[PDB]
C-alpha cells in the first residue's frame, strides 16, 4: 500500500481508518431521507466505527457516496481523537491537549501559501458540468434531522470567499440547505468570516454577487482549519500549508478566479446574494435540539457549475447531543484560540478546553497557580479580568459559561470537571454574569427566552479555585485510587489485582 | 432454605458470592491504607467487592472486611444489585423502583422488633467486659492518607434511645478510634444522633448517653440506617415492614438497648458530648481529604463488646463518586424528596441525586401538566421549591435542586448534564437562598468564610423552558433513541450486524 497522508488527501484519511478498523462501508441501500442520519447518532453515540454509505438510495455512480463521523470519537484503544489526529497527520494516539498545542505552533511555522498544479492533474476536474447541467435535487442529499427545514448537503465541506482587493481569501464551515435545482441557502451571519467578507461585497455595490465555491473532500488539514477561529484578514489555506509542511494544491474555478483544492471530492461554483433571502433551516444543532418551524430567511447560494470526481465521496455531520464534530471541532478549537487569546493577554493559564458533555457551551480554563498567586488578586477581580478578555471576542462567542480551576484537575477529562464544578463553586456566590456582552443566539435557553429579543447577557465567570489557591500553597488528597494512594501502593496494588482474585 | 440478604448479612455475602459479585482475598492485606486502595479501584470500576479475609494483624475472630456494600457493579448482573439485595429485591430492580418500592414499604403496617433467646443469638457467641476492651488491637483500616486516624465505624449502625424510650434511633455516622476504649464521631444537627443526645443534655447526662454500635446488621437495617426517615419513628419498625417480618433483637450485657440478634459486632457503652477530641479529617462524600482540618467531636467510651465467630466488618471508604455516600445517602435522600413533594402537592414525578454531582445535586422531574396547572412562574416556582426543601433536613446535604422537565430520565446524568446547560441561563436562571443552613461538608463551604457562618450558598436551578411552564413545547431531541421515528430506530437496530458493526 502507498504511504498515506490523510492530512493532504481525504482517500488517504478514509484509508487509514479502514486500517485502523474505524470504518464500516455499508454497502446495502441506505436511504438519505433520515437513515443516513439515524445511523450516523447511533455511530456517534457510542464512539463507533465511521460509517461509509456506498449505496445511497437516488444516487449515481459518481454523485455520490456519504463518509459520516468524520472527526466522532473512537475507542480508547485505537486512540479515542484518532480522526481529529488524522486531519492533522498525527498519530492517531495523540492526545487532545497535544492537538491542540500542535495547532499553537503551527502559528509560528512559515506559511506556505497554496500551489497551483495543472488542471489533467487534478481529480476535482474529472467531471464538470455547466449551469444547464446543475440539477441540486437530483443528488442524493441527507434530510438528516425529524423536522430539519429542508436537506443539509453542507455539513462538512469549505466555503471559500475572498475580498475585492484579492488579499483575504476565507476558508470556513456554515451549514447550507438545498432549496430548488439551483440554489442553496444557509447561515452567514455576523461575526463570522463568511459574512464579513459578503459585507466588504455589499460596501462596493456587489451584494447580489459574491463569488463563491464550496468543495467536499478537501485535504482534512483544511476542513478542521476551515473550523477554526483564527484571525481576521488571515487567509486559511496558508495556516494548512503551514500544517501540512506543504502548499495545499489547488486549480482554478471554471467560472470566477477563485484556487480550489484539487483533490477535492466535489466542487460546487457560483455567486451569493445577500439581498435573494430564503426561509432557512431549522437545523438540528450542536446542542441538541431541533425547534419546530423557527426558521429564518438567509441569503441564495445560485450554483452555476460543478466539478467531482469519480465515485465522488460528500462528508456529513449530522449535530445533536455530543459528541460530534460540533464539540470536537467548533469547542475544541475555540478552546485553541482561547489559549492564544490568554498567552496573548497574560493570564496564568496552562490550558482550555471545551468539554463535549456541556454542548460547547463551557469554556474550561485551568489556572497555574503560582501565576495567580503572582497576581495578588481576588476571585471577583480575576473572574472580572477573565470574562473581560474573553466575552466581547469572536472567540468568545459560543461560550456561555468559563469556568475557572486550578492547575490539579485534568480538565480534558469530564470526570475530574464536573467534580471540581460541584464541589469547588458556591452556587450563585461564586459566579459573575456578564449582563451586556453579546449571547450566542443559538443557545436553547437564549433563544427559547426573552433574551433572543435583547440579545444581551446571559454568560458568567464561575469561580472553581478555593480562596487559598489564589495565596498560597494548599495539598489536600484527592480521594480516588489513583490520586488517592502512594504510587507504590497503586503499582502493587495493581500488580497483585489478578492474584487477589479479579478476573 | 431459601438466602434472604435483607434479613442476614451473611446471606447477603453468599448471594453476591453466588453472582460473581464478591472477590475473598486470600493473602494477607495491610489495613493501613491497602484495603482503602483495593476498594477505591474497585468502586471506581464497578467491581466486585473484595471480602479481606486475612488483614495483618486480625485475630481469627476480629476481623475480616467487606468492602463496598453498596457500590456499583456491571450492568449485566444489575447495576444497582448490592443496594436491591439490602432490601430482599430482584438484583435488576433500578433504582427508581428501589426508591418507589420504600415509598411503597411507608405503607405497610410497621412490625417493631421481637426479642429472641441470648442462646441463640449468634452477636452473643463471644461476649467482653470492660477490662478485655482493646479497641488499638483491632485490625481497624486507615482508610485514606491524611486521615485523622483509623475509622472502625463507616458502615455500622449507632442505636440512640431518648429518655422517656419512646423513640430508638438507628443511624450511620463515622467514627475513629481514639485509644484504647474510646471512639470518636461525629454527631451534628440535625441528624437524629445529635437530636436525642441533646435531650439527655437538657436532664442533666449529656456526658452519659447509652448508645450500642453494630456491625454486620441486618443489611436492610443498615440501609434504612442511612435515610432520614421522620423524626420519633424508630428506624426498626419500618426496617420491620421492609422485611415482612420483626427484626430480631437481643439487649445489650451493659444496658437496655436492643440489638439485632444476627449482628457481626456489638460495642457498647456511653456517649459525652461534653467530653470531646479531635475528630478527623476524614475523605468524605465530596472527595477530599483536607489535611489537619479535625475539629473536636463528642467520645464515646466502650465498655462492653460482644460478636460472631469470624466476625467481618463491612466498611465503606468515601471519595470520588461513586461509593455508598452516594448510592445510599443521595438516593435515600431522594427517596424523602419525592415523599416530601407529594406531600407538599409539588408537580414532581421523580427525585434523584446523581453520583457524578457527589451528592450535591437534586434533580427533580417536573410533570408539566402539573406545572402548568398551576399557572406559576419560574421566579415564584423555584421560590416554592427551595423553600420546601432547603428549610428542612431532607434538604440538608442538597446545595442545588436542578428542576427540569418530563422528558429528561434524570437517573441517566447524560441526559441531566445536557438539561443542565442548555436549559438554564447561567445566574439568570439560577434563585440563590441566602438564609438557609449550609451543608458544612461541602468543601466549597468548608473552605471559605461560609464555614463561620453556616449560612446560604444553595441555590434552586430552573432547566425548564418558559413555555413549558404554559403548554405543550414539541421540539426533537437530536440523538438515535429519541430523534427518529421508532420504526427507523428499530430498524437500524436490527440490521447493525449486516451493515458492518462488530
Ligand atoms: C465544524 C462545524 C462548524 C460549524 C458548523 C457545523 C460544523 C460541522 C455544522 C455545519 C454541522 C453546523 C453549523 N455550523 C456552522 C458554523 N459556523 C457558522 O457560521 N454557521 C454554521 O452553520 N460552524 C463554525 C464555523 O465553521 C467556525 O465558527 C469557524 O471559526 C468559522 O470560520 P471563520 O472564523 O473563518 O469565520
Ligand atoms: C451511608 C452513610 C451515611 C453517612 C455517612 C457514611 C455512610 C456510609 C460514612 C460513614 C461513610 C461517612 C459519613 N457519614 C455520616 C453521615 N451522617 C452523619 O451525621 N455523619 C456522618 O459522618 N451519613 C448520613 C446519615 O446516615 C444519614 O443522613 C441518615 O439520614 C442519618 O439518620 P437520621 O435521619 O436517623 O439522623
Ligand atoms: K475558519
Ligand atoms: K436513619
Ligand atoms: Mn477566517
Ligand atoms: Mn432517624
Amino acid at each position: 500500500m502507498r504511504k498515506l497522508n490523510p492530512a493532504l488527501e481525504f482517500r488517504d484519511f478514509i484509508q487509514v481508518l479502514k486500517d485502523e478498523d474505524d470504518l464500516i462501508e455499508i454497502t446495502e441501500e441506505i436511504d438519505p431521507n433520515l437513515e443516513v442520519g439515524a445511523i450516523m447518532r447511533k455511530a456517534y453515540e457510542s464512539h463507533l466505527p465511521a460509517p461509509l454509505f456506498k449505496n445511497l438510495k437516488g444516487a449515481s455512480k459518481d454523485l455520490f457516496s456519504i463518509l459520516g463521523c468524520p472527526a466522532g470519537l473512537r475507542s480508547k484503544e485505537k486512540g479515542d481523537h484518532g480522526r481529529i489526529a488524522h486531519h492533522l497527520g498525527l498519530d492517531p494516539k495523540t492526545t487532545i491537549k497535544e492537538i491542540i498545542d500542535y495547532l499553537l505552533e503551527c502559528k509560528e511555522k512559515e506559511p506556505l501559501p497554496p500551489i497551483t498544479v495543472p488542471v489533467s492533474s487534478a481529480p476535482c476536474k474529472t467531471h464538470i458540468l455547466s449551469e444547464e447541467k446543475i440539477h441540486l435535487q437530483s443528488l442524493p442529499t441527507p434530510y438528516l434531522h425529524v423536522s430539519d427545514g429542508g436537506k443539509y448537503l453542507q455539513t462538512y465541506g469549505m466555503w471559500i470567499l475572498q475580498t475585492p482587493d484579492k488579499k483575504w481569501t476565507n476558508w470556513s464551515i456554515a451549514r447550507g440547505m438545498v432549496v430548488d435545482d439551483k440554489h442553496i441557502t444557509g447561515l452567514v451571519i455576523k461575526p463570522q468570516h463568511i459574512r464579513q467578507i459578503a459585507d466588504s461585497w455589499a460596501a462596493i455595490g456587489k451584494a447580489n454577487e459574491i463569488p463563491f465555491a464550496l468543495c467536499f473532500g478537501v485535504p482534512p488539514a483544511a476542513i478542521l482549519v476551515s473550523s477554526m477561529p483564527i484571525p481576521e484578514g488571515v487567509s486559511e489555506s496558508d495556516y494548512v500549508g503551514a500544517i501540512l509542511g506543504e502548499s495545499v494544491p489547488v486549480v482554478k474555478c471554471e467560472t470566477n478566479d477563485l484556487m480550489v483544492p484539487a483533490t477535492s471530492e466535489m466542487v460546487f461554483e457560483g455567486t451569493l446574494s445577500l439581498t435573494d433571502t430564503h426561509l432557512e433551516g431549522p437545523f438540528g444543532d450542536m446542542h441538541g435540539y431541533v425547534f419546530k418551524s423557527q426558521g429564518h430567511p438567509c441569503p441564495l447560494y445560485t450554483v452555476k457549475a460543478m466539478s467531482y470526481r469519480d465515485n465522488a465521496i460528500l462528508p456529513v455531520s449530522n449535530p445533536g447531543l455530543c459528541t460530534d464534530e460540533t464539540h470536537t471541532l467548533i469547542g475544541s478549537l475555540v478552546a485553541t484560540e482561547a489559549k492564544e487569546l490568554a498567552i496573548e493577554s497574560g493570564l496564568p493559564i496552562l490550558d482550555a478546553f471545551m468539554p463535549y458533555e456541556a454542548q460547547a457551551l463551557w469554556l474550561i480554563l485551568k489556572v497555574d497557580l503560582k501565576g495567580l498567586q503572582a497576581l495578588k488578586t481576588t476571585p471577583e477581580e480575576f473572574c472580572k479580568k477573565v470574562g473581560d478578555i474573553y466575552f466581547r471576542t469572536k472567540v468568545g462567542f459560543i461560550v456561555h459559561e468559563i469556568i475557572l480551576v486550578a492547575d490539579d484537575i485534568d480538565i480534558f477529562n469530564f470526570k475530574e470537571v464536573i467534580w471540581a464544578y460541584v464541589t469547588r463553586h458556591t452556587p450563585v456566590a461564586d459566579q459573575m454574569a456578564f449582563d451586556d456582552v453579546t449571547s450566542f443566539p443559538l443557545a436553547p435557553f437564549v433563544s427559547q427566552s426573552s433574551r433572543s429579543k435583547t440579545m444581551k447577557g446571559g454568560k458568567c465567570v464561575t469561580n472553581c479555585i478555593f480562596r487559598q489557591q489564589y495565596e498560597r500553597s494548599f495539598d489536600y488528597i484527592t480521594c480516588n485510587f489513583e490520586k488517592g494512594y502512594p504510587k507504590g501502593l497503586v503499582d502493587k496494588v495493581n500488580e497483585n489485582w489478578k492474584r487477589y482474585g479479579y478476573k
